[PDB]
């Protein structure tokens, strides 16, 4: 004889974001030749009566995971790599109040002149040769 | 003899954003011959009565991922690379409040000339030759 | 003799955004030869009574991933890459307020002038061959 009875009065549940596998990554220039990881994800969740009984389950698993790098004549040039450029700013900035005046004058002036070449990432590269033969 | 009785009352249940699963990956450049990871989204929920018994799943697994890199003559040239470039900016800003104000005089004066010649990432590459043969 | 039960009063249920999955990347350049990982969304998600037995499900898996990178005479240039520029702005900006004002005088000026000659992703270049035979 077996019995299960679920009897929550008002149950009030919120699950958000749960259980989210992602895979990713960057990779800018490199050799090649790699591997990145699995995301794997598994919960188990349970409100109410769980019975189990009996069984077999998740066994004998393998993650046999192999990188084999193995060139025999690589030549290469790895020349002005950069992942990412964020937030870089130039600003002349005023807040000004006045909650209650009477014969004033507010004069704001902003001046920008030759503020900046470049503000980031700037890349050059002139003569890159991976196998150079200029022998006699 | 086996029962199962579910009687919530009211039972207020929200799931949101609940067991997804994304690969994805940036890669600028390389030799390739790589592996990215898998996503694998796996969650068992249960809002009640569960009953399992003389079961058997979930056996023999197996994940074998090999990356087997074996090239003979590379010659390769990587320059310049940058992944991306976010939120550069330049700005003259005023902010100005006056709730009461009387017999009052406001300027706002902005001027920009020259500012910049680039913003961000400029990339510049003149010779390259992978395999350069200038023998006498 | 076997009996389930479910009698649940005003259950509000919400499910949104659930067992998503997407398998995207994004790959600028490189030497090709790659493989990408998949997704997979395989929730269980159960309201009321579940009753399971005597069963053999989801055995015998297996996932061979192989990469098998074997080229010979491979030459290769790669230059001035980028994955996305976001966000670059210039930009003059004012913000007055006068909730009562009497007997007054406002100005707003903005010049803009030579400001800026390339605002992102300026890509130059000149020469380049994978194999060069100059000889004598």
């Amino acid at each position: 004889t077996h019995n299960q009875w679920n009897k929550p009065s008002k149950p009030k549940t919120n699950l958000k974001h749960v259980a989210g596998a992602a895979a990713a990554g960057a990779v800018v220039g490199g050799l090649g030749g790699y591997m990145l990881g699995s995301a794997m994800s598994r919960p188990m969740i349970h409100f109410g009566n769980d019975w189990e009984d009996r069984y077999y389950r998740e066994n004998m698993y393998r993650y046999p995971n192999q990188v084999y790098y193995r060139p025999v004549d690589q030549y290469s040039n790895q020349n002005n790599f950069v992942h990412d450029c964020v937030n870089i700013t130039i600003k002349q900035h005023t807040v000004t109040t006045t909650t209650k005046g009477e014969n004033f004058t507010e004069t704001d002036v902003k001046m920008m002149e030759r503020v900046v070449e470049q503000m980031c990432v700037t890349q050059y590269q002139k003569e890159s040769q991976a196998y150079y033969d200029g022998r006699r």
